[PDB]
C-alpha cells in the first residue's frame, strides 16, 4: 500500500525531447510517428490495491494498462506492437520493460519536483518526456 502515491494523478505532457528518434528506433513508420510525435497526451495514473492503472488520453489514442508490480502481462502499445511487459518499483521509480521480435525498450517513470518525468530508451537513444499536474 501506498506505495506509488506520489505517482497518481492526472498529468498534463508539457515537454519532449527525441521522440521522434525513439520511435524510429522502435520502429514505428512514418505517418504513425507524425501523428503520435504531435500527440498531448494526459496520463492518468490510479491504484486500487495491488493494481496500478496507467491511462494516455490524447487525440492520437487513448492507451490503458493495469497491472501488479513483477507480474508479466500483454500489452498491444499505441503502435500496435504486442508485446510482453513487466513493471517494478526500482529505487522510486516505476521501470516498465518491454519485449517483441527479439527487442526490448524500457520506459521509466519518476517524481522529479512537481513533475512527473518519463524516459524512454531503445538501445543508444533516449527520449525524456515531462509532465506536470493537469
Ligand atoms: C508510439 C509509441 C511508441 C508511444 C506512444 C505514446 C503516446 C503518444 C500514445 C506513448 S505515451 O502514451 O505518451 O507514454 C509512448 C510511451 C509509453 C513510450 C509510446
Ligand atoms: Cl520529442
Amino acid at each position: 500500500s501506498h506505495m506509488c502515491d506520489a505517482f497518481v494523478g492526472t498529468w498534463k505532457l508539457v515537454s519532449s525531447e527525441n521522440f521522434d528518434d525513439y520511435m524510429k528506433e522502435v520502429g514505428v513508420g512514418f505517418a504513425t510517428r507524425k501523428v503520435a510525435g504531435m500527440a498531448k497526451p494526459n496520463m492518468i495514473i490510479s491504484v486500487n490495491g495491488d493494481v496500478i492503472t496507467i491511462k494516455s488520453e490524447s487525440t492520437f489514442k487513448n492507451t490503458e494498462i493495469s497491472f501488479i508490480l513483477g507480474q508479466e502481462f500483454d500489452e498491444v502499445t499505441a503502435d500496435d506492437r504486442k508485446v510482453k511487459s513487466t513493471i517494478t518499483l526500482d529505487g522510486g521509480v516505476l521501470v516498465h520493460v518491454q519485449k517483441w521480435d527479439g527487442k526490448s525498450t524500457t520506459i521509466k517513470r519518476k517524481r522529479e519536483d512537481d513533475k512527473l518525468v518519463v524516459e524512454c530508451v531503445m538501445k543508444g537513444v533516449t527520449s525524456t518526456r515531462v509532465y506536470e499536474r493537469a
